[PDB]
């Protein structure tokens, strides 16, 4: 459906570039961070299309040198048409903030689905991994990185289907080239970003494994009471973790060979690619095809009543903040 879904996706950019932030109605918050938030928004003319618009402030970006990184963010989910990614439509921008339209996903965010269940079974654990791997195969195949993957970074549509967010640390590298920036929280740093040897699309690998481990327990499997403890126990490697009963044969198979030390070594990156991860027993009856259009029944159905429906949220008080000051550095150019 190439020539279909190539007018589809013209048509949208031409409806986007005519928009303005008026034409918008704050509906409810979605999420709250450092960064700034997330709002459902409801466009005026249309009350059946709603988006999540993250708002960030500037000048925090430029205090914490993320600039780059946002531009990134941009770019890469801007230009990323894919199933298993939320969509950004289009950016806007004044004086103090970014604001990024984005597909709005009301299923939920995993992570607290993650935190209300404590633990994901197998075959839950097994569609949001597909649904990860069919994301990073899209990226890898136009040789961008995600690095930042954990189930913060998942969040649930309608159907129950989950979908990358938060491109903030994604970044385009060279064949042959590394990286260097040390991202995500201590317990998500593969070996090679530890110890500043510097990584690249391999180090994605490594994430997807931490990630099955969290959604089967609840929690990463490298974890210390400090940062140089966790640390100390991924150098240690994950044949040396005492994985918990619950976590079934394959499904350590498979982690084990994406946290492979060696990132040349890892699931993903031998000769036939990610789809040695696709044909990895784990996935046995798994199937793809479906789940790619869509007809694979989600593990978790949500219930949402309409396109303003937030219930599967948390709550969250209104921005009650200090505007932050004006930033006219022209690096937003773009957005």
């Amino acid at each position: 459906e190439d020539a279909e879904a190539k007018a589809k996706y013209e048509a949208e950019a031409a409806f986007f570039a005519n928009l303005k932030l008026s034409d918008f109605n704050i509906i409810d918050t979605l999420g709250v961070g450092g960064f700034g938030r997330v709002e459902l928004v409801q466009l005026k003319s249309e009350e059946s299309k709603t988006f999540a618009m993250k708002i960030l402030k500037k000048r925090h970006i430029v205090d914490t040198r993320q600039q780059e990184h946002i531009r990134s963010e941009k770019q890469i989910m801007q230009g990323a048409h894919s199933d298993f990614i939320v969509r950004l439509y289009r950016t806007f921008k004044d004086s103090k903030y970014l604001y990024m339209l984005m597909e709005a996903c009301l299923g939920g965010e995993l992570w607290t689905i993650l935190r209300d269940r404590g633990s994901f079974e197998d075959s839950t654990t097994r569609f949001y991994t597909a649904c990860v791997v069919e994301a990073f195969a899209y990226l890898h195949s136009k040789g961008i990185i995600y690095r930042d993957l954990k189930p913060e970074n998942l969040i649930l549509d309608h159907r129950g289907y989950a979908k990358l967010v938060d491109f903030g640390f994604a970044k385009k590298i060279g064949f042959g080239k590394k990286t260097w920036t040390f991202c995500g929280t201590p317990e998500y740093v593969a070996p090679e970003i530890i110890l500043n040897k510097g990584h690249d699309i391999s180090a994605d690998y490594w994430s997807l494994g931490i990630l099955m481990y969290e959604l089967l327990t609840g929690s990463p499997p490298f974890s210390g009471p400090d940062p140089m403890k966790t640390y100390n126990i991924i150098l240690r490697g994950i044949d040396m973790i005492e994985f918990p009963k619950k976590i079934a044969k394959n499904a350590a198979n498979l982690i084990k060979k994406l946290c492979r030390d060696n990132p040349s070594e890892r699931l993903g990156n031998l000769k036939n690619g990610v789809k040695d991860i696709q044909k990895h027993k784990w996935f046995e009856g798994f199937n793809w095809e479906g789940l790619r259009k869509g007809t694979l029944t989600p593990p978790i159905i949500p219930s949402v009543a309409s396109p303003t429906d937030t219930s599967n949220f948390d709550s969250f008080p209104e921005d009650n903040d200090e505007p932050p000051p004006d930033d006219n550095s022209g690096w937003d150019i773009d957005f």
